[PDB]
């Protein structure tokens, strides 16, 4: 069989996606009912930065999937000092079902995968995060139902890892996804291109403006995220200037449709992207969101695994 | 209508004999209790290692069942825009209690109101009460009822152990006394809620200079680590001419590392009155216990 | 009564034997054994860390039933807050088994002297037995029956994969050849005890610093980094000794057509193994890090039933 990776989110087609979110709700109801790493077998969780959610929703998820976690914080690692990362990729191989790996440039995960026997899966990357956008989709469908043709808008750095991954996702899915960012921090224009031939194929569209209060009209999902990650802290720009007037606060929320809800992929700054107010208010789904990255995971894991 | 053990006296004394029986049946029976079994998670978050700590922890939550994600120290330092609620808040979204060993009590006692799972103090900077739950099984495995026995704590009555053995021994109705130099004696706050839970159970509470007359009659001889700096604790070293006063069939205990030749000696901690090493093993069924109990009333 | 693996000839050659027996089993059936069900624990501590050490232990404890508890060096060193003896008595009441990856051999004698369970050395200053089990049983999987093949080490003679190739190698009843420059050679206890087995087994031992002489007729050739970590401050220069000690295409010409190449990772491509060598149709090199977890979790089995 071909290998299946998972490295951005239209690695799935729109239909390997709907397989995975089902799965993604059905584990959530029966969490121990899937069992293909009994044994246990192993799977690879390499960190090269920590990250909370993607260290419990990973390793739990593996081992209620029967299988065990090396966890690696490769810090504590000579990873791509020592051996090549193909010589890594070999053995590796030799000893897991799928390597689980949170880096930073997209080609080093390439890499990988193109050298690995197993499933490689991008736990958190410069340019995606899949897996945070397959949660949101759970988490969208189990407030709303039909993902086809709902209205999702992005607020604040266009061309982030959610940012990319909301719109490469959301319509596989056939969401309608506006980006609103202000100039200068546009999405990916090859992301961009992407996503547009994508949601042909679906129905979908793809809106990138900088009008926050059009982008948040009649929405039924808004979406932040922090304006800087920890790689642009010293790239020399004022980070917080560009994107007020993108903050999701009542007033934007208000704008949306009455029964919209707000997701967030964690950390949050409050004050800065998102309000108090709205974070801990009645249409934020941000800890539900946070929750199913391991159901998600898991039946990613699962369909990965049995594609195989 | 979440239960925390933060601190000894979190367990009144009813609870905490339920939680000392059932640390003797787990040593028994080691895995017939599954509370965790799926596996459910456990997060054990160390902001500070512990090598003993994690041993016991992780085993002890494997052997019910369970999984433990353990993030050590390097790992535990938070990234740009996280925060402690927001840490709560998402760990109970994926585990079912949180093991925490931390400094500052402020910090617990935030972790707690949050989290809507059980958080156990795995050891602080005030409070070691998961070590008092091993000293206490292994005091009764060894001597039968916990009621009525007299403890000495011996060194630096200011900090965790002094603190906890005042709270867990009067909650077990042990008559409690810390020996200890001027400048290290217990928290006033703690002192005194330990000296009002031993009105409830018979027990007291003592504070001394005197090794000499807190070793007198003793049942229990308690030391650890003083950490010259260390000049005020040389006349309370448990040696062995401090043993030998003490009642017969007494016990030492000393939660680990021990530094032989400063707070207890060769003589001593490998001689026929320690109980030193059941009462490390110990650690991991008093943990265990001390989790089946919160879990079912959680 | 507690038996521990802490060097190559802990293991006599029928006790070898029945451990590489076991590795073979265990590969084919790798959770039919269960001696740690429950779990019980394992300790897998790191004085300096081995990722690819805590993938095959952390695995094969998880597949015999147990579960692994690993330490890594961010903790404080073993024996620093606390005498050795005293932590071998503490993990004795946790864990079934020790694995330990430290420096000196003398810290291993020290915890075994007092542990009332197993001790493993997963990797010292001294040797490497773990990842020679897992060479010898590459070898008889290649190439059957280990009793007279001719074995050569390239490279630093007086590292750990040097000295466990001399002495699990002449316990196995190969012939021995260790092929490194003046200065360089196997520590002489070791290479004594190698020598005091041979005799036991058929096999022997050879040093030289002719390598041609070394890889010609050959079965397996086998090479490691030149430095370790602790060396690179040494003051020597580690790279021009080494040298003529290549395993290279040239060299493995030399050795039988059928000849095998070994190297426990990483290999640092260009210097003492080269990309022709690494990738060709002689390595062996990525079976024998799979082994490592086949033949440790034999080890394992072996060591808990007889303790
Ligand atoms: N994992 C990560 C992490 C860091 C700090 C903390 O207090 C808890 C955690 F889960
Ligand atoms: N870093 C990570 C990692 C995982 C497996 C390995 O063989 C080496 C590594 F550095």
């Amino acid at each position: 069989s071909v290998i299946r990776h998972f490295l951005r989110d239209d690695d799935l087609s729109p239909a390997e996606q709907a397989e995975v979110l089902e799965l993604a709700a059905e584990l959530k109801k029966d969490p121990v009912s899937r069992r293909p790493l009994q044994g246990p077998r192993g799977v690879a969780v390499i960190f090269d930065k920590n990250s909370t959610r993607t260290r419990f929703s990973f390793e739990l998820g593996i081992a209620q999937l029967g299988g065990h976690a090396v966890v690696v914080d490769s810090g504590s690692t000579q990873l791509g000092r020592d051996e090549t990362l193909q010589d890594t990729a070999k053995v590796l191989s030799r000893y897991v079902d799928a390597i689980v790996w949170r880096t930073f440039g997209q080609e080093r995960l390439d890499a990988m995968a193109s050298v690995a026997t197993v499933p490689v899966i991008n736990a958190l990357s410069d340019e995606f995060h899949p897996c945070q956008v397959l949660a949101d989709l759970q988490t969208i469908a189990e407030r709303k139902g039909a993902l086809r043709g709902l209205r999702l808008s992005y607020f604040g750095d266009g061309a982030n890892n959610m940012a990319h991954s909301l719109l490469l996702g959301g319509v596989t899915a056939g969401i309608h996804v506006t980006v609103a960012a202000p100039e200068g921090f546009l999405p990916d224009p090859s992301v961009r291109a992407a996503a547009e031939r994508r949601a042909q194929d679906t129905g979908a569209s793809v809106t990138v403006t900088a009008d926050a209060h059009a982008a948040a009209a009649g929405a039924d999902v808004l979406v932040t995220d922090t304006w800087t990650s920890m790689g642009q802290e010293n790239d020399g720009l004022d980070r917080v200037k560009p994107f007020r007037p993108f903050q999701l606060n009542s007033r934007l929320l208000a704008l949306a449709d009455s029964d919209a809800i707000v997701l967030h992929c964690l950390p949050a700054h409050r004050g800065d992207e998102i309000t108090d107010a709205v974070m801990d208010g009645p249409a934020s789904a941000v800890w539900d969101e946070a929750e199913n990255r391991l159901h998600a995971q898991k039946a990613l894991l699962v369909w990965l695994l049995e594609r195989s």
